[PDB]
């Protein structure tokens, strides 16, 4: 698939997964997530052979930490990480 294993290895103008690190506090303005400080969300871009767009395919969740007062709470966020792309 058009995932990290294939794309991050060989550069190409074609549709592929692209690295992208997001800092929750600094980029999104989020004060809610205390751990991790950020994560690799990645994204999709590139030439597609109608004329498709390079878009996400499979998504993965992210486990984070938020607070109710001072108390740490664990929670799985859905659709946070892009693991593969596709032409559609
Ligand atoms: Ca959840």
């Amino acid at each position: 698939a058009l995932d990290a294993a294939y794309c991050f290895r060989n550069v190409q103008d074609n549709c592929c997964l692209r690295p992208l690190y997001i800092d929750f506090r600094k980029d999104l303005g989020w004060k809610w997530i205390h751990e991790p400080k950020g994560y690799n969300a990645n994204f999709c871009a590139g030439a597609c052979p109608k004329s498709p767009s390079c878009v996400s395919q499979d998504l993965e969740p992210l486990t984070i930490v938020y607070y109710v007062g001072r108390k740490p709470k664990v929670e799985q966020l859905s659709n946070m990480i892009v693991k593969s792309c596709k032409c559609s």
